[PDB]
């Protein structure tokens, strides 16, 4: 039982691109080995928000779209969640924390 209690929130961290094929792209991809924050910087077109890595961090049931917010509790192995496009685009969800 090491350090590390309470986990209401879910880690993960979520990339954008209007190329829906490359969300598909990615996702397979990520697992490579590359790290997913990279590809934030790297083809993610998000916003601000993709200066920080997307690292989502804890989110608990209220802070992200329906859609995302669904997929983010989804995949707690740590892997990419399918293509969610929600009202800023098509998302992608990989968990980290």
């Amino acid at each position: 039982g090491p350090m590390g209690s309470m986990a209401d929130k879910i880690k993960c961290s979520h990339i954008l691109v209007k190329k829906q094929g490359e969300a598909l792209a990615v996702q397979e991809r990520l697992k490579a080995g590359e790290k997913f924050g990279k590809l934030a910087k790297e083809l993610s077109i998000d916003g601000g928000s993709a200066k920080r890595d997307g690292s989502l961090g804890y989110f608990g049931r209220g802070k992200m779209v329906k859609p995302f917010e669904d997929a983010a509790f989804r995949l707690q192995v740590g892997e990419v969640s399918e293509p969610v496009k929600s009202e800023f685009g098509y998302h992608v969800i990989k968990r980290l924390g």
